[PDB]
């Protein structure tokens, strides 16, 4: 039903900082961060790996706060 998520569009390793490139937006369950988010999280580091296809939660990424 309607909620999308971030997902990982590729492999994200431990401490990167996340790009454009490496998220996508997908009706997934558990919901995690928003998708409208996406734009907010561009520079801000992961503090875990996160394989392809894995929904980004909030306490995955480090600062995150909404």
């Amino acid at each position: 039903a309607n909620q999308a998520s971030v997902v990982a569009n590729q492999l994200i390793p431990i401490n990167t900082a996340l790009t454009l490139a490496m998220m996508r937006s997908e009706v997934v369950t558990p919901v995690g961060i928003p998708a409208e988010d996406i734009p907010r999280l561009v520079s801000m580091q992961v503090n875990r790996a996160v394989p392809l296809g894995t929904t980004l939660m909030p306490d995955m990424v480090k600062g995150y706060a909404a």
